[PDB]
This record gives structure tokens, C-alpha cells and sequence, in this order.
């Protein structure tokens, strides 16, 4: 049904120590849980990594190559598999605590990164996790730097994921980041990725769906949007409650954007990793709440 679809790979932007420990504060995907997902038929992973650990002097300066080691050892089990890796610094347009205004400073920071996996046609790049509270300019300008800094690289096959204010949720989209659509790419493998969670103030933090059809009221606009402008999307984040009402909420937001796959390339479950435990939208195999209580109605689309 969709192009792709699959999970977030969460837990090394785990922890409040930055740059902290590696087994303490924060971990690294697990590659035989990764494994299993794509034994259920995922085929796309989104890996969440901290900035200020890969980069821990400044955003242009050396890696912690250790944990860019690691980061690339979650890609490369990610992509010998088959599956596509979509690498997102999850940092919500924000470095050591500051708002990244340095349009130049960013582009060097994706041009070294991307440098690092541009022979990978399976990596994707997410320019960040979820912009907010910031110029919508300078979002929209952050966005562009990404891509170019990419490019400029070398990395010309991959597809990018935009992400735009409000943290990028599509309830808000039209709202505030219509100049998003005047970002430019010479590949033209843009995908605007957008979040959408489904209880009462979407911040993803309770169990409680507000209704049946929350998810497809949610998504609706953005989906006008993105026809209207000639794009396509992807929802890289999403979730809801082991339970009847988020069960349909779920499921009625995946067969509405099914029927508009002209311009949804597909989702990705907030989520998996291995440091979960109880979470309760945990979809890390074999006993993560949303592994046994939602992954069924995922399938239906794998
Ligand atoms: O650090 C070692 C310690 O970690 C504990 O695990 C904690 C993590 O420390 C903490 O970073 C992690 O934070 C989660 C948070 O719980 C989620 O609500 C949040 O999800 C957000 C997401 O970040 C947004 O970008 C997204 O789109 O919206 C979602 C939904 O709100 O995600 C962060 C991760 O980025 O939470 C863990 C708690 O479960 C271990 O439990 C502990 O044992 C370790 O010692
Ligand atoms: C990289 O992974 C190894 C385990 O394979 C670990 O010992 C190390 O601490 C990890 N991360 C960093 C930043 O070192």
C-alpha cells in the first residue's frame, strides 16, 4: 500500500546527561529487534540520534566517532536488510539549547554528514525532528541549508524529509508552514514529513484516543495541502493507546491516507528501540505494549 512503511528506531538521544554515557544514559538500536520488524514486513526505520553527541565541540567541528561508529552500525544493519534508513538528528531545530540560526553553520553540519553515507542509496535524511517555537523563516531557510548541504556532498539519490514548526504536526500544517512549499531540491526527492498523535492535545503523551476518528481529522488538511501544492508526504511519527477506540483512531488514519497514496508515501510508528520497557507505545519485539496490542492492525499494510 504505501512505499514505506515502519518504525522509529529510538534510544541514542535517550537521557537528560549530554553528552552522557553510552549503557547509562543512553543506548543504541538493537539490530536483532530491527531484524524482526523487517521479518513482519517493514521495510523503513528512522533512527533518532542526539547532535550534541556526534558533534560534541561544536556543530562544524569532529565527530565522537565512536558514536557515529554506532550510529552507522544501526544503518548498516538497517540497510543490509534491505530496509531504508532514514537518519534523524532529533533536535527540534535546536543545538546545546539554542535555536539554530546559522543557516551556514547547518548546511556544514549536513554536508559532513551526509558526506558520511552518500554511497548508501538506502539512507535518508531528516533535516530535523520537529522545528518549533522559531522563526518561520529561518525554519524554512534551515530546510533549504539541509538540502543543499547534501547535495553538495554528493548524496544525489536519497530522498530528504522536511519538517516544518508547530513540530511539524499535520493538524497545525496549514496553519503555519505553507511557505515550506517553497523549498527546492535539483534531485527532487523532497518528502514533507509530518507528526500526528491522537489524544486531546496531540502531544503523544497519553494512552486516551479522543475519538474513533481523531486520526483522519487530523491528517485531512495536510493531505488537501499537499495536492494542492503538488507534494508528497510521510508521517514519521504516530501512535496510539493499546485500545478499542485508538485501535480505529489508527486504523481509520491508515486506510484514509491509503486512499490518497498519490501523495502519502506511508508512516513510521512512534515507537521502537530497545529501552522502552513499558512504554506504552513501545513496538520493540516481543513484548512491547504496541508490538502485541497494535502491530496487528499495522500489518494490514505490510
Ligand atoms: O537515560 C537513561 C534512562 O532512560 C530511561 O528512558 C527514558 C529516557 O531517558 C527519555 O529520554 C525518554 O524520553 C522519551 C519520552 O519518554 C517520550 O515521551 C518522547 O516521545 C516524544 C518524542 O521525543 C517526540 O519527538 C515525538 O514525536 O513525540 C514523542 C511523543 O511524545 O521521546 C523521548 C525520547 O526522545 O523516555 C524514556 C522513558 O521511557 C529509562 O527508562 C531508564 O531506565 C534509564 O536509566
Ligand atoms: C558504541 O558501542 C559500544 C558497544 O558496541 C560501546 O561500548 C560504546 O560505549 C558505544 N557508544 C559510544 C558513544 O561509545
Amino acid at each position: 500500500v504505501f512505499e514505506w512503511f515502519g518504525s522509529n528506531e529510538s534510544g541514542a538521544e535517550f537521557g537528560t546527561n549530554i553528552p552522557g554515557v553510552w549503557g547509562t544514559d543512553y543506548i543504541f538500536p538493537d539490530p536483532s529487534a530491527i531484524s524482526t520488524l523487517i521479518d513482519k514486513g517493514m521495510n523503513f526505520f528512522r533512527v533518532q540520534f542526539m547532535m550534541e553527541r556526534l558533534l560534541p565541540d561544536s556543530m562544524t567541528g569532529s565527530y565522537d566517532e565512536e558514536y557515529l561508529a554506532n550510529l552507522t552500525t544501526v544503518i548498516k544493519a538497517v540497510t543490509d536488510g534491505g530496509a531504508h534508513a532514514l537518519v534523524d538528528p532529533h533536535n527540534y531545530g535546536r543545538y546545546n539549547g539554542e535555536i539554530i540560526s546559522s543557516t551556514s553553520d547547518f548546511q556544514t553540519f549536513w554536508e559532513n554528514l551526509a558526506g558520511q553515507y552518500k554511497d548508501n542509496d538506502l539512507v535518508m535524511f531528516d533535516t530535523n525532528n520537529e522545528y518549533h517555537d522559531m522563526d518561520q523563516d529561518l525554519v524554512l531557510n534551515l530546510n533549504q541549508a539541509a538540502i543543499n548541504g547534501i547535495r553538495a556532498a554528493g548524496a544525489t539519490s536519497q530522498y530528504i524529509f522536511v519538517e516544518g514548526n508547530s513540530w511539524t504536526g499535520a493538524w497545525t500544517w496549514v496553519d503555519v508552514n505553507d511557505n515550506m512549499k517553497n523549498l527546492t531540491d535539483p534531485e527532487d526527492k523532497i518528502v514533507y514529513e509530518m507528526h500526528q498523535y491522537l489524544d486531546s492535545d496531540g502531544s503523544g503523551t497519553s494512552e486516551t484516543c479522543v475519538s474513533e476518528t481523531i486520526g483522519k481529522e487530523r491528517v485531512t488538511e495536510a493531505t488537501q495541502w499537499l495536492k494542492d501544492n503538488k507534494k508528497v508526504g510521510f508521517i514519521g511519527a504516530y501512535a496510539g493507546g493499546s485500545n478499542d477506540v485508538c485501535r480505529s483512531a489508527v486504523s481509520g488514519m491508515l486506510e484514509y491516507m491509503a486512499n490518497n497514496t498519490d501523495v502519502w508515501k506511508g508512516a513510521s510508528w512512534w515507537a521502537a528501540g530497545p529501552w522502552w520497557g513499558d512504554y506504552i507505545f513501545s513496538l520493540e519485539p516481543p513484548d512491547g505494549t504496541a508490538y502485541t496490542g497494535m502491530l496487528d492492525i499495522l500489518e494490514a499494510y505490510l
